[PDB]
């Protein structure tokens, strides 16, 4: 059995951190007392964090793993939307760099701001 | 003369994001009760500009300011922009990964309950 710093220092994350989590209702139940199950946990939100995913669908997650005996095509669905998401992004962005590159070709190196091509064409 | 929300109106945004960028200070002080002018519909405009081109609340307050100063150089408005492309490109790198990485995770699992779910194992 371990307090929350004990805990917070086998999980490798901050006492707050794990209050937090706590808020959002992503720990079971433990002064409070936590055990190896609480430090799984923290493992667990710790590596789907890594991967991008956000406090929603880290609770999915968690509820579905909670339940061995459900069906887990959800998990994949939510993995696949997760990809959809992260491509259309991936897309968006790239048309943001050229933008950017045009923006930028507007002006040279020796100019005022009463003159500079990239305040004008914002204007 | 303008009320705010004819300002709106005319700039095509909500009174409340007017305010915002008021409570912000990006926008000059009131004509003369409030009224607005031309000045305060052209600078809604360019923040707008700027905010679709993913311009931060700073970097947007960096270049009215760079704006309203006209004797100044413009080479940090250069650096301002060189900056954002450079930030977006390390993203991109980021984000493509992270795809790579999801497809991975996707991969591990291919008619399963959850206790047998390769993507939750993996996690676990
Ligand atoms: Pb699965
Ligand atoms: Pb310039």
């Amino acid at each position: 059995m371990m307090r929350i710093g004990e805990l917070g220092k086998k999980a490798d994350c901050l006492v707050q951190t794990v209050r937090f989590y706590e808020s959002e209702g992503l720990l079971p139940e433990p002064f409070r007392l936590y055990d190896e199950v609480h430090l799984q946990r923290l493992l667990f939100i710790r590596r789907c964090r890594a991967k991008d995913m956000t406090l929603d669908e880290i609770r999915q997650l968690l509820n579905l793993r909670d339940r061995p005996e459900l069906g887990c095509g959800e998990v994949n669905a939510l993995v696949d939307a997760h990809i959809a998401q992260v491509r259309t992004k991936m897309k968006e962005l790239r048309a943001l760099e050229r933008e950017l590159m045009d923006l930028r070709r507007s002006c040279d190196s020796a100019r005022t701001s009463r003159e500079c091509g990239i305040l004008n064409s914002l204007a």
